[PDB]
């Protein structure tokens, strides 16, 4: 279960309001907003709604971060049509010859360094190249909220991490690469719904299908992106919006708006 003794009050406060909402107003079974601090990666906020009963915390549920994984998989390729295009467009096909490139000791080391766990869902007889095209669709990962955040809040650190005593898990050009690359997923991508005009935003958008048609749909990023003051990721399960005809249930639809809004608020 997530860690809850670095908690602000009033990131607390934003993040319950907003979660809140956004579940009521996308009719989802359920949601979650967390924050955390760039610099340590504590989480300083958490909160969820459930519509229903029965429902396990997203304190300690385990799920798939489906293309969230996809700038650690660029990270990995870069530290050792465009792969800008390919991130802020969310290119399956480009992603997965990227991470087949690279190679499996390139990708599950490196993964593994940004707090991925590249064990448990692995199998030692299956074609490395499927299991590769797998990781970078986030489809054989294991993730939570809070292992999830905290791999983000690495790139937030430029590209330390705290946990291994701040050091680099990446270079310097690799993370001033990433970074533009999340900042140009959000101007000029998927993440287009969560711009904030000033402020420069970094974030990743993620659509999850689980069993049957079961849709997370996500959103983790951090700002602003030149110098980290929040580190966040929405995750709402099996929310849906009208716009005209359009069912909206996607990452950037769903996810993206919320992060905004929670970020503008702590933003003041």
């Amino acid at each position: 279960e997530v860690d809850i003794s670095h908690l602000d009050p009033r990131m607390q406060q934003i993040v319950e309001k907003q979660i809140t909402t956004a579940v009521k107003q996308y009719h989802a079974k359920s949601g979650v907003i967390a924050i955390a601090d760039p610099q340590t990666g504590n989480i300083i906020a958490f909160a969820e709604s459930s519509k229903n009963k029965g429902l396990e915390s997203w304190k300690s549920r385990i799920f798939s971060p489906g293309s969230t994984i996809k700038p650690f998989i660029a990270a990995a390729a870069i530290n050792s049509a465009s792969l800008a295009d390919a991130i802020a467009k969310s290119i399956n096909v480009c992603l997965i010859r990227v991470s087949q490139e690279a190679g499996v000791p390139v990708i599950r080391k490196k993964l593994t360094e940004f707090g991925f766990d590249m064990n448990s869902w692995w199998q030692a007889d299956q074609s490395d190249d499927l299991q590769l095209a797998m990781a970078a669709l986030g489809e054989n990962i294991p993730v939570t909220i809070e292992s999830l955040i905290k791999s983000y809040a690495i790139l937030a650190n430029k590209g330390h991490s705290f946990d291994r005593g701040n050091s680099a898990i990446i270079s310097e050009t690799s993370t001033n690469s990433i970074n533009h690359m999340l900042e140009n997923a959000v101007t000029n991508g998927t993440g287009k719904l969560a711009v904030i005009p000033g402020v420069s935003v970094a974030g990743k958008t993620g659509t999850v299908i689980e069993n049957n048609d079961k849709y997370l749909a996500l959103f983790a990023g951090y700002v602003p992106a030149d110098n980290p003051r929040y580190v966040l990721l929405v995750v709402i399960e099996e929310g849906y919006f009208s716009k005209n005809g359009k069912t909206l249930v996607s990452g950037g639809e769903l996810a993206a708006p919320v992060f905004r809004n929670v970020a503008m608020d702590a933003l003041s």
